[PDB]
């Protein structure tokens, strides 16, 4: 086993967070489409795809390090009941997920696994972009009002 | 005469429903255009055209089965006085139409007219898509407010 | 109500005639297709489409004049049992329909609704073109014989 | 062995019907070409090709289900002596074929082989289209006369 | 609530099977890539994508029927230790999946949800195509030998 | 009857051999596809098509000679159970078939039917090309081994 055991555990934890996000964002996307909020549905679909790509890269790295990728354990999805709750739930997931990424990067640095660190840092940048998007949407609801915000997300 | 008599009666019942829908949706479309709600006008125009295409297929099938297509009997149009009533009236019509489609499909299955069943199932899929659209629009009125909903349908 | 009440009644009468023609010509088209007389089927399809376009223009004018377009009342279709009867029935409809158009134009002129008159005159020109076609087809049956006439309308 | 034994027997029965049709239509096609009725020759060629495609799909399905496709048993060809007899013979064959298709579909439904049912329903739609063509041609002989009907099928 | 409760339960059962397959096939794909068997890796990737598309359609249908799609419950993945075990595990999963699909289709038919039945039949056709592929690969291992079979799947 | 009676009998015998070959090669093709030996499946499909083209030419010649083409009598297909047996069965058919072609050519020469002789000689050349292919494949099995030979025919 070339990989550090705790690096592989961290990568499996990040992978687990990505698997939650894939499903949460995909369901939220299709809920927004069901409600006719097609601009939100499309954006959230692309967020789900992005997490799928991150999961792929993590799986590939874990296998290279001779670990066993964990696609069996799926943690808790938090599905919102309206647009505000869904955006907030995605934000909660990302805030928790970025904390785990930082902890994983610390450990990779400590054991000199600089390539795993670089992979995690690229994922972290994408997740901070998603936090930027989510916080901005919640702010727009405050600034333009919920009804206007939803109206602006009806059409793609 | 090759067609089962009750199959032909069912197909003419579905055809009669299509003829109601053609006219109700065409009038609703032109009412929305008169009011300057051009996006609703255009969508409802396309709903009317889709029902015209279904009527065509039913007429063709009835003639193949050596029945007499009934284009004479036009049942009650459900014409709303405002956008919410018009959408609800279209939805009520579609719920009646899908009930009749299911009863026709049962009978086609029982007498082994599988090609008529397949035609009716294709129509049913299209009518359920219309129900999806209509329920979604009524939900959007609740989520964004009536005035915003109408505003979003002014421009094509 | 900007529209003259009797103008709107005349426009609804013309619209009623167009609704009969749409369905009569559409059924005749599909009967000719069922019989393999594809050239007649295609021509009659385009006659039906033309009447659909006239109906649309009438509906739009009635709504502009603040009348209620009548798409509920469908008058008597006269469906022929063979090619000669079908052509004759279409001709009967057009002869009756053009009489109603002339009466409507007289009234529009009387009350100075020159734009409604112009719309009706454009429809009248199209209907006289259809009479030209129909009389010519019936004459061809006399000149070339029924069997040859039908033969000449097998292929598109 | 995954296939239901009686499903495979039904599929081989349908395959046997297709093999009859392939040969009957191919010979009728080449008879019409020999007689200079090239449009009938070409249409009947394409009917034979369509049956070849159906046979291919049946063979593929039987092999997937771990049955033995029967390409050995060739039932009685119904070869006409003139155009009217050839068309009537094709029609008689197709009426027998659709009876067998309906019985096969019933059995597939009963044992939950829904993919075989869907294949057979697609074949049935194609055979009913052929019945439509054949009944139409026999009707045209009556409407335009035999000599005109043949004349109309000299040139492609 | 428009959906039949047991239909929704069946659709969520099928969805749960798709979620297992997505992850099992994605991991098998990346295991094959890790081992340098790039053609197997690519084929299995595309199998995983196809299951993703099926899951999407199921989620959309469940939401239309006013049910709650279950993306939370992930059943047992069947992960093989070598190529033969991985293919057999995929085959075992697919045989379970088609059993559940047939039971769902029976129920949809019984309650006249013909559009859900049509969706499930399309999924079933795709899963039987996968069974065809898998049985064929296991047969090829026997016919060409394991080492040759793997060699043939090194290069894309 | 312009054709020599025994020429027509010979042409019907060759046609009979072609009808066996069409079905034998088509089934063998689809068996190879079922087994994932796609290169063999495709080659054998094209052999079947080639025999279909020969059959067409024979049918056309027989009709020109005022004979009755025999598409009713189908002789014995010999379907192999594995690749070696299938190749050997195709070779057996071709060896028998070419003997019949030579006998037919002798007779055509004797009665001065040089155009039928030329047609048969063109078919004979194609059949000798097929013998060349078949003998070569059986030789390759001997030279590279069965498992390698099959491996080389997995991919198109
Ligand atoms: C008031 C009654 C109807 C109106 C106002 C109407 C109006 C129209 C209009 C405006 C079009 C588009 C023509 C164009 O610009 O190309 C159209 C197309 C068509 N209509 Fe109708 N229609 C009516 C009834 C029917 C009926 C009863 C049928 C069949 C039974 C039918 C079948 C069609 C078909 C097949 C098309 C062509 C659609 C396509 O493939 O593009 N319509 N109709
Ligand atoms: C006397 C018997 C048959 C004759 C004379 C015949 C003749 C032909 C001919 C002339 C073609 C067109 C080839 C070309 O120019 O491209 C053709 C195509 C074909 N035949 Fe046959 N055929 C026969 C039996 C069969 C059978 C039994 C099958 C399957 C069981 C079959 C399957 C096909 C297929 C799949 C094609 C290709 C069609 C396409 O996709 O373009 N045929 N046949
Ligand atoms: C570990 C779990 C999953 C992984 C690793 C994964 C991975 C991927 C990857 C790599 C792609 C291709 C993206 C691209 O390059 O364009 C993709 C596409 C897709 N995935 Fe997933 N996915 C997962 C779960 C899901 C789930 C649960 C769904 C739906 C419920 C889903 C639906 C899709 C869809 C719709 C596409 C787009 C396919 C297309 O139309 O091109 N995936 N996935
Ligand atoms: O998610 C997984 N990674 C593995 O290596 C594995 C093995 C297994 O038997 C079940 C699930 C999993
Ligand atoms: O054809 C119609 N034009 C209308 O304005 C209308 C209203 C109504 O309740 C039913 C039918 C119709
Ligand atoms: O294969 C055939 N050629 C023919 O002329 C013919 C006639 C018939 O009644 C049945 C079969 C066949
Ligand atoms: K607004
Ligand atoms: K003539
Ligand atoms: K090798």
């Amino acid at each position: 086993m070339k990989g550090d055991k705790k690096v592989i555990q961290h990568l499996n934890k990040i992978l687990g967070n990505e698997l939650i996000a894939i499903n949460q964002y995909f369901l939220h996307s299709r809920m927004w489409n069901d409600w006719g909020l097609k601009r939100l549905g499309a954006h959230e679909y692309h967020e789900s795809i992005d997490e799928m790509k991150h999961a792929d890269k993590l799986i590939e790295r874990i296998l290279f390090l001779e670990g066993l990728p964990n696609l069996q354990d799926l943690g808790k999805l938090l599905i919102g009941e309206n647009t505000q709750e869904m955006l907030q739930s995605d934000l909660n997931l990302e805030l928790c997920a970025t904390k785990d990424l930082r902890e994983a990067i610390v450990h990779c640095e400590q054991v000199h696994d600089y390539v795993s660190r670089d992979l995690l840092k690229d994922i972290l940048e994408s997740e901070e972009e998603h936090i930027d998007y989510l916080e901005t949407q919640l702010g727009l609801i405050q600034k333009v009002g919920l009804e206007n915000y939803l109206q602006s997300h009806m059409h793609e």
